[PDB]
């Protein structure tokens, strides 16, 4: 569900008008060495054009491939890009989702899964959503067999997890006993084996 767009900007007196973070030497989100837009400077070229967005990823600058380069190499690619700069960016489209309620019994071994995300620890650029990253084999979640990696936890019991800090999500998952209702979001589109 990735969306690509070529954005052509005319360099101005104050530059192109945006800030970047990332590079093979300083992953903006750990591991991923992509060059991300972190800010759109008001009044600048990027802002006036209106197409560039925070969390957009710059894959190419004119003919230069910056998908896997050092931060400095990207800054230089941009500084040397001339007056008319063609930015080829990528931004993710949120997949179609279907809500599902999963009831787990919390035993001594706990819920048996790991999560990532939340404000202050986003799992995907832009995305404050709480995601399942791991499901312990033989664990409660596993035994039930419904919860899957990539699933979004929208709520725990009556507690919503939209736009919350990572710590608050963890607290919501821990403030539980016996019966636990996980409201989850799974990708709508699916195929069935016949």
């Amino acid at each position: 569900s990735m969306e690509y767009e070529e954005i052509t900007l005319e360099r101005g007196n104050s530059g192109l008008g945006f800030s970047i973070a990332g590079g093979t030497d300083n992953p903006h989100i750990g591991d991923d060495p992509s060059i991300f837009i972190t800010k759109i400077i008001p009044g600048g070229a990027a802002a006036q054009d209106g197409r560039l967005r925070v969390n957009d990823s710059i894959l190419f600058v004119n003919e230069v491939d910056v998908r896997e380069v050092t931060h400095s190499a990207a800054v230089e690619a941009l500084k040397e890009a001339g007056s008319i700069v063609r930015l080829y960016v990528m931004r993710r489209k949120p997949p179609a989702e279907k809500v599902m309620e999963i009831k787990l019994i919390k035993g001594p071994k706990g819920l048996g899964f790991s999560i990532a995300g939340g404000v202050g620890n986003q799992h995907i650029p832009g995305d404050n959503s709480i995601y399942v990253t791991k499901i312990i084999e033989g664990g409660a979640a596993h035994k039930d067999g419904r919860l899957q990696i990539g699933d979004k936890i929208l709520a725990v019991n009556s507690v919503g997890l939209e736009d919350v800090m990572h710590e608050d999500a963890v607290a919501a998952l821990k403030n539980t006993y016996d019966v636990v209702y996980l409201k989850v979001a799974k990708p709508s589109n699916a195929e069935t084996m016949a």
